[PDB]
């Protein structure tokens, strides 16, 4: 059993003593603050909601637990058993809280205010900032949402610029990260925030996640294809490399199947396994079921560019319009080792140099897409900007002498649509004056309950790229 | 429900059509790969075991769930359904695999076997890959235990220089990584980790992942204390910072208290408020129950020499016997932005240069600690090293040809200690011929139950420094 009273960060524990009396509001707010990443995807709140803060989250034995464990781990007896008793006899253990977010795929220019947390009671004036650990955690899906929209937009201009559309753009980028991220639960946290932009993935645990917290038309959000991996190669002994290449594409002969080429020598597997040995098998292929050559050491933009320029003297290449070549439709190539954000880039730009079209490659990513992504990378950040003490409300804040970039904002917050379209956070509850329309947050959680939802294919079209809307 | 059919990699689905016909076992091992990170701690497969592998794993239901998942997938009929019956009919969903590692807690040399897995029914040869996935997530507790031991060594360096001893060293490095790591999950198993070094956390859930999976004498294996967050005081309005730093400490009178104090100016802060002001609040205090200065901002080790300073000024500093400055024992500093194992060096060896004890300040590290570290940093890797194929044994292994440091082992494992009392792994099955001894790992899993398993309290003796031990 999941315990929200255990699910916070010690010191958190203690805050209720330590509040000015008499304060009936607390009032804070997520950004992803300013100083590359200059708009940010929001995505996975809802997640957050529905599994851990809604319903009822206090009982009995919940309390009684946590009182347990704050008193060996504090060795003292801090820990508001009252206030916690308070939810669970007056609200049936329903938290008295309500959330405001702006919705879910929506594209936001680093430094707005993306979603409020306040309390509905004022005894539960601490509750707000008990809540901030697990509410935090959303960086995470925003962070690999963002970072994976980050690489279709290097993705489609390359695609673009080499074929004159973008075609198939959304396979172009493929989750392999399962084994290398944290957890199990991390891992369908971010599968599924990757399939905010692509359909191609390899973490099944991302299309249950979707399936339960979001929801889709069709029946999986993501998709996959068979594929080698080394111990499929090696397991056949190191002097039988093509019969294993020869036994896999023939059990997948009718689809797309990639196979990894580089257990001993990459450049001799494409040039004598496949370009003479196998070539027979690889010609006779259909369009919708390539060959897909998959390298996975050396220098990634190095060993792509070797692939290539071998394939192409073994296979016949086309210039396609652009003056672009392309291999033929049969065989294609995957660079799945050592992509991320940096290294894509320098991948698509070193092919366009030699004439190669994009549309001749895909891309695994694993750690990269996943894991190698912190909470610093868009400042994601949770603050108290407004109280309630004494019946007069006040604007807070702070603004350390030495790092303005932790600045925070100060007062009731709202987010609005500029007269040219932008967006831009009014503080100090400016938005009651009603000179910049409608408020785009939402109430999303009050009172115990999920008041409103939005399913993955809402999400996906909220997060389209500006070319994709042509 | 979890589901161990549907946490593995996409492609793994499609492997059993693609290793040689006849294919008895697969044998596989995992290893840190040779290229600092020279040792690392083997800590968290228990888990793994135990929560997801042992037992009732299969069950008709999820048999026809993951048949409907890869249905729509792979778009395709890929999936093993009579495999994966095998399993359930034959030995009640129990999984058919032998897993041998070396004790939990093991110190132990980059590049030497840490554990094996093989089938031990010829039916199943391709579960041994199936499980990779869910297994090399063991990467993640395995690095942050190391990551953290090593910021022990450091600590434990500067702490004995500038001391004369290591009292207090278990709570030098506290975990503040709850809200920066990417899942609940993840914040319990990496906790967990830390705490095989020390003894201090404010991630909470780390503390019953230990107790369910591990086990302590004591009744938790970590603690903290009250310590306040910019919210606590910045509620209080900008113009009464003192009257918060006041509340607070008045509340926490004769309990350590940590107060974070660049809100607005950390060093107004100290040299006015705490040095001045409220002076008499501090001085009084029990040398068990001293405030903690936390300074949050700014370049770290400026920050902190600066913060040593001022309260040098207004505080009784005396010599300790190693000619280090002291702070009185009713108050101490903690250093808890920015903290990495880079920094950490760096701001305890300025802090030596400057003539300040180590144990004037303690650390506080969240995202270093337990999010910014990945499965390259150890090249924590999972390969097939053994192959039987029509009843012959087969010595397996890759060796790309551009990146000998992705070259893995060949035959099967062992472990064994050397004449010089080193480690050594064994390869091509040589530990059989028993010129190095018996094999040091230990069989912790068969056919579906865990067969030896380690406390917490043996995991953190096995993880101990030389120089306690010393
Ligand atoms: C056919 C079409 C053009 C629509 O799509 C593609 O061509 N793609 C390129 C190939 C593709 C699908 C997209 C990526 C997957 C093949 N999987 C693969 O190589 N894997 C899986 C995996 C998981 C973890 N680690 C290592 C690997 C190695
Ligand atoms: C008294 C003794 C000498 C034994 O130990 C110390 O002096 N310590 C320094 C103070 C200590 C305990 C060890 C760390 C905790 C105070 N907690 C704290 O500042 N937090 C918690 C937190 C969690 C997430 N993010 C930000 C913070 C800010």
């Amino acid at each position: 059993e999941f315990n929200i009273l255990l699910a916070t960060d010690s010191y958190k524990v203690t805050h209720y003593k330590q509040y000015p009396p008499n304060t009936s509001k607390v009032y804070s707010y997520f950004e992803c603050r300013e100083k590359k990443y200059e708009e940010t995807v929001f995505y996975g709140l809802q997640y957050i909601l529905n599994k851990y803060l809604k319903g009822k989250v206090v009982t009995k034995e919940k309390i009684q637990e946590a009182k347990d464990v704050y008193k060996e781990h504090f060795q003292d007896d801090v820990f508001n058993e009252k206030g916690w008793n308070y939810i669970l006899e007056k609200y049936d253990g329903h938290l008295p809280i309500e959330i405001k977010a702006v919705p879910e795929g929506f594209v936001i220019p680093r430094g707005n205010v993306l979603f409020t947390v306040e309390n509905t009671d004022p005894e539960c004036y601490w509750l707000t900032n008990w809540i901030e650990t697990i509410l935090v955690q959303s960086w995470y899906p925003i962070t690999v949402a963002t970072n994976s929209r980050e690489q279709k937009k290097i993705l489609a201009k390359y695609l673009l610029e080499t074929s004159g559309n973008l075609d198939g753009l959304e396979y172009k980028l493929h989750d392999f990260g399962y084994r290398g991220v944290s957890s199990q639960e991390t891992a369908g946290i971010g599968a599924s925030a990757h399939l905010v932009n692509f359909k191609g993935t390899d973490t099944v645990a991302g299309l249950a996640l979707i399936k339960k917290y979001y929801g889709t038309k069709d029946p999986v959000p993501g998709y996959s294809v068979p594929a080698a991996e080394h111990s499929t190669i090696t397991a056949w002994g190191k002097d039988h490399e093509k019969d294993a290449f020869e036994h896999i594409v023939t059990q997948f002969s009718s689809v797309p199947v990639s196979v990894v080429s580089d257990s001993y020598d990459i450049y001799n597997a494409c040039e004598k396994i496949w370009g003479e040995d196998l070539r027979h098998l690889i010609v006779s292929r259909s369009t919708q079921a390539p060959l897909i050559i998959r390298p996975d050491s050396g220098n990634p933009l190095d060993t792509v560019l070797k692939v290539l320029e071998i394939l192409g003297k073994k296979f016949p290449v086309t210039e396609n319009s652009k003056g672009y070549k392309l291999l033929p439709p049969y065989l294609r190539v995957i660079q799945g080792d050592g992509v991320d954000i940096n290294t894509l880039q320098e991948i698509v730009e070193g092919m366009k140099q030699k004439m190669w079209s994009i549309e001749n490659i895909a891309f695994g990513s694993g750690g990269g897409l996943l894991q190698k992504l912190t909470r610093d990378l868009l400042n994601c950040s949770f603050k108290c900007s407004y109280v309630v003490t004494n019946g007069l409300g006040i604007n807070v804040f702070k603004d350390p002498v030495a790092d303005p970039n932790k600045r925070s904002k100060k007062g009731r917050l709202s987010l609005h649509r500029t007269p040219a379209g932008n967006f831009v956070t009014l503080e100090e509850g400016k938005g009651d004056l009603e000179e910049y329309g409608q408020d785009l947050l939402h109430t999303v959680f009050k009172n115990g309950k999920v008041t409103k939802s939005y399913s993955f294919d809402e999400i996906r079209k909220n997060a389209q790229l500006n070319i994709e809307l042509e």
